[PDB]
């Protein structure tokens, strides 16, 4: 399914960021995963990377990841959350 | 109505975040509500949660809440703010 | 015109925020205007309001202003920037 | 191509921001480029400009650049990433 592919791609993208920021920025995996998530969702509740490699990766990560992550959120909202709500609203 | 449902769902989602961050992050409700709002709107004018539970909740909260909150803002703008303005612009 | 109305509405919304944050948060107008702009565009390159009134206003300001500001940016991009670019690309 | 023009325009916009913030805010080019990218993508993982000229430029830069950058990300996602994925999903 479209949703299943987007879900997996999003997980892989977030794992990749988790590995990158935990390695290069010396973050605990949960901090690395959190940073990846608030970066790609554009929430941005975190200070900037300290290293030039962190900054370069983040620049490329944003352009590569944001379209995928927002596609996933759009399909989540449209093909999972919306039918669920409709179903919850029928007496 | 569509707007009435989205409004309520948004309020429930924000109350849920308010309860969570006031409990786990030890925030005053207004700080907890503020954090919930700038998180789900992607404004992100706030430092990150201090606890791992805060970070995990925030990650899940973002993916679950963002589509709802942006749907609400879209319906607010399109079905409430726009007709109001049109009405204000007619002599 | 649609663009002219959205432009004015956006200016009024930003003036309103500029007045609010310069008064309540004690910001210089330019700081107040900057905060209003990065808040409503969801850029969020600024620490949170210090006062509870700042936080409450910001919460309401976001939901009320974001749809207008993004409508303006959409019309700017679509009805001004895009025709300009097309025109620049014709030999 | 539409994608080729949007790509170039985005690069020019980011170069322009890189030049501006490296000059006026005294940032190393990579910091200036990073700030330009997280500003225009609305990620906002960076403190505010220190100078009034930085703040004014950033205000104008956001309204002018955000529509272009999100148009580029939309065309990247829709006309490059989506066909690539479809192609990877066919047995
Ligand atoms: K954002
Ligand atoms: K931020
Ligand atoms: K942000």
């Amino acid at each position: 399914k479209e949703f299943q592919v987007l879900f997996v791609l999003t997980i892989l993208t977030l794992i990749s960021g988790t590995i990158f920021y935990s390695t290069v920025e010396g973050l605990r995996p949960i901090d690395a995963l959190y940073f990846s998530v608030v970066t790609l969702t554009t929430v941005g509740e975190a200070p900037p990377p300290q290293t030039d490699f962190g900054k370069i990766f983040t620049i490329l990560y944003i352009f590569i990841g944001i379209g995928l992550v927002f596609g996933f959120i759009h399909k989540l909202a449209v093909n999972v959350q919306l039918p669920s709500i409709l179903s919850n609203v029928v007496p």
